[PDB]
């Protein structure tokens, strides 16, 4: 199901989802993927997460043009890392308003990210305060507290089996928690564990660096986490 596009990769996941995929191009690294999801939500589209470089992300908004011909009306981007926001220019310059959680846009400059133009703060048990996130359709955006990143948030696609951990959840059969030099070591396990009971009916797991995976990737993200807190 995976279709190549210039140099990105798209695949659809539902009647109105597609997973965008981008590779890191840099003279010292590996073709690193990253996974993004596009929603069409009626008469218009959501992106969530960039690619890694604006001139990737100004193809995914070209495959948008092409292949579903709406207008984008927001994107969300889930922690402030290059493979998520390192397109930021390019979704401004083509008007689109960007949403990210407050603790994401105050360390973007720190980072080298752009800062989205609004922020998302959370409640309590997790949820996004409705009213930072109006219009969002069916994108259900939660905080579960930290673990790859302080700042890292999840979103669960309403009308379909799919969630999306971002860089918190890696699938089940991954050897490690992949990039954890920013990561929170204590508290990664509850996080993860948090995300699979925010989304509980949710049987499609997309995440940013495996291919969709079951419910399974969460238990094993937990279990890896929980080892790692434990050395
Ligand atoms: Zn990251
Ligand atoms: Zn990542």
């Amino acid at each position: 199901g995976d279709q190549r596009f210039g140099d990105l990769v798209f695949r659809q996941l539902a009647p109105n989802v597609w997973q965008h995929t981008s590779y890191l191009d840099m003279p010292g690294f590996g073709a690193v993927a990253s996974n993004g999801l596009i929603v069409r939500d009626g008469g218009r589209v959501l992106v969530v997460d960039t690619a890694w470089t604006d001139d990737q992300t100004a193809q995914i908004l070209n495959w948008i043009k092409q292949e579903i011909n709406l207008p984008v009306a927001l994107a969300v981007v889930t922690h402030a890392h290059q493979d998520k926001m390192g397109g930021m220019d390019a979704l401004h310059a083509a008007g689109i308003a960007t949403y990210a959680n407050a603790l994401s846009n105050q360390l973007a400059p720190q980072e080298g990210m752009v800062a989205a133009q609004h922020s998302l703060t959370f409640a309590a048990n997790g949820w996004v305060e409705p009213a930072t996130a109006p219009n969002f359709g069916p994108l259900k955006v939660f905080y579960p507290g930290p673990g790859h990143t302080s700042d890292n948030i999840t979103v669960g696609i309403d009308g379909t089996d799919i969630a999306f951990g971002g860089c918190l959840i890696k699938d089940s059969k991954a050897k490690s928690l992949g990039n954890l030099g920013d990561a929170d070591t204590e508290h990664y396990a509850a996080s993860a564990r948090a995300f699979g009971a925010a989304f509980p009916k949710a049987s499609m797991i997309v995440m940013s660096h495996s291919a969709p995976d079951s419910r399974a990737a969460i238990t094993h993200t937990a279990r890896m986490a929980d080892k790692l807190r434990l050395v």
